[PDB]
This record gives C-alpha cells, sequence and structure tokens, in this order.
C-alpha cells in the first residue's frame, strides 16, 4: 500500500508482499493493467493535458514471470548489455507493484526499447509539464544511471502520489535520493 | 498442448489445468504473451504478408483476474447488453489459455479496445487471406452467435494449428462445429 515504495536491484520486491488490487486502465491499445488510484490518476492526466490522441498506456503491471520473460525476449532481441542498461531483472521491477506506467506516442510502430521516438515529442513536452500534479515522476531521468542503475527513460513514469511527485520532480531528484533525503530528515529529529 | 481446446461458456476451464508455456510475443509494443508455438506462426504470419507497419496485436494471453478487470471495466463502461455479446465470462475465455488472438490496426485512431477496428482495411483482407495457413481461425464468425454465444468478432482469431485451421476455415465452421464433427466421425469407428 506504501506508493513510495523502493524497488531496484538492490531492494528486490518483498516475496511476503501482498499483491496489488489492479484494474482495466484506459487510453491503451493494449489491456494494461494498474492500481484503481494510479488508473485514475493516469486519467485525469491525459485529459486535463488533452493528449487522448496523442500518447497511450503500453506497459503497467507485471508479474515476475512476465518481467522474466520481458527480461529473456530482450536478451535475444538486443543482447545482455542493452538488456541490463533498460530492462530490470526479475523481482527488481517497479512494474510488479502496479505504480509504473511505460507511455509510448499514439503513432508508432516500435517502442522506445527498440527505435526511441517518445523523447522531445509535442506530446511529451506537454505531458513533461504536467505530469507531477498527479502523482507521476520520471523514475530513471538523464544522467542519473549511477544512482538508479538504469539508463535514461524518457517514457517511463512512477506514481508515488502528492505531493511526493511535486516535491521529488522540483528537486530533480530520483526515487532513490528522495528515500535518501528522507532517512537523512528522520534522524534529525531522533 | 492440446491447440484443440474447446473453451466457451459450456465449456469452461478446469480451475486445476496448469498455464500454458508463455512468451512474449513480437509486434505487441513488448506488452502481449503467447504460447510459444503460437507466437512463432503469429511471427510467420505478418511477416509473409507484410503486414508489420500495418496491424498490431492487442491482446493474448489474459488470466481470470485479468478477464474479470476486462469484464468489470467493460461493464461500467459500455453496459451490460455490449458486455455480453464482445466479452467472455471469467474461466470461460479461450485468452486464458494462451491461443487466442486479437488484432487491431495501427492504422486507426480511438480503441474501441474490446472490439479492435480490423474489417475495412486492405490489411485485414490480407490476413484474412493467409491467416489459415498458419493455423489460426476466426473464432466468432457472422450469423455464428447462435453456436459460439458470442458476436461478430472480425478482430478475434484462435491458434489451432494446422491441418485443422485450414479445414475449418474451408468449411466456414466454428471451434464448436468442428468438435462436433470430430465426435461424429469418432463414433462412426466404434
Ligand atoms: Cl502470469
Ligand atoms: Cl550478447
Ligand atoms: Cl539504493
Ligand atoms: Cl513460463
Ligand atoms: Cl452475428
Ligand atoms: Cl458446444
Ligand atoms: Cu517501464
Ligand atoms: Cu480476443
Ligand atoms: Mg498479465
Amino acid at each position: 500500500m506504501n506508493t513510495l515504495q523502493l524497488i531496484n536491484k538492490n531492494h528486490p520486491l518483498k516475496k511476503n508482499q501482498e499483491p496489488p488490487h489492479l484494474v482495466l486502465a484506459p487510453f491503451s491499445d493494449h489491456d494494461v493493467y494498474l492500481q484503481p488510484e494510479v488508473a485514475k490518476q493516469w486519467e485525469r492526466l491525459v485529459r486535463a493535458t488533452g493528449l487522448e490522441k496523442d500518447i497511450r498506456l503500453v506497459s503497467g503491471y507485471r508479474t515476475e514471470k512476465e518481467q522474466r520473460r520481458l527480461w529473456e525476449y530482450s536478451l535475444k532481441e538486443n543482447g545482455l548489455a542493452y538488456t541490463k542498461q533498460f530492462v530490470a531483472l526479475p523481482g527488481c521491477s517497479e512494474h510488479q507493484i502496479g505504480l509504473a506506467i511505460d507511455v509510448g506516442l499514439k503513432k508508432q510502430e516500435d517502442d522506445d526499447l527498440i527505435c526511441p521516438h517518445f523523447r522531445d515529442s509535442a506530446a511529451a513536452d506537454l505531458f513533461m509539464q504536467q505530469m507531477m500534479n498527479y502523482g507521476f515522476i520520471l523514475r530513471y531521468p538523464e544522467d542519473k544511471q549511477e544512482i538508479t542503475g538504469i539508463s535514461y527513460e524518457p517514457w517511463h513514469f512512477r506514481y508515488v502520489g502528492l505531493p511526493h511527485s511535486q516535491v521529488i520532480t522540483a528537486q530533480k531528484w530520483t526515487l532513490e535520493e528522495y528515500h535518501d533525503y528522507l532517512a537523512q530528515t528522520v534522524r534529525q529529529f531522533a
């Protein structure tokens, strides 16, 4: 239930953690599933930006087995080096808690894993202006690979909710940096 | 492993039946999973027809929960009448065995996600002329609603493999009629 939960290579998904409730998300060519609050905020964000005809939900919730099959597919498709840069290991993906979304342009053949498209597009620029106001952050920003362990991905967004998304974005932080900031702040009251 | 398995209202998926092996399917924005054999033939089909740019893979394998979320979304958004005609009940969908695909055109706006636009195109016409040569049948043909329990779905295709797909298509049969045909045929040898 913790919308701030940190999931990466060093902090894998809890095996004792209960699977989140999921609903079918709107504005998607495929059947994408997300947590209710995330799906609702995603819909509000699209309608508020007027991007119903320009952006689409490419990916959402993925099970550990689906994340594994994705990783294996990328391995044969793009190699080990590229896969490790853009695809998280099974159990270390925030897609597995239904808080992560992959966004792509409405017109497109290839997803940004193949031939990057979303970056610096008209739809992206307007999306980047309001996304933090609806609980979303850019999960893997540019020049942050050292901290996140993942290369720059302008199409991957993470729901953390308000006002966390506004705070993180304004400081140009990552979720890792946000947790370190929170950890340090708590120790001041100790 | 039984590509001819009949799944409908009258013949629900056994709850103790193990899920099929699954791989990520191409031409699906890295989001749709299918039976390995199905994904292979799906790839060979779209490659031979040269529709890589024209058509997309909307949906494939869906768990019972995912089928439920799909049903509940449709009911809330489109109403009961619409949902009955085009959405199979949870536990009675052939998407749950990874042999069913929902195909849509990359070439059109909007969603109509439950009934993807796949009819008025020349790409659709070409698809309908070669699909049976790669193991696929049109699962819910026109004027077959009384037999299938599902309205006309030009977007939904079922993998049965060769030569079953050719036999069924040539006779313009449904999977239900095919099973009745096999049943009557076997009893001639009794
Ligand atoms: Cl699964
Ligand atoms: Cl390699
Ligand atoms: Cl860390
Ligand atoms: Cl598997
Ligand atoms: Cl009909
Ligand atoms: Cl029957
Ligand atoms: Cu992602
Ligand atoms: Cu279907
Ligand atoms: Mg799934």
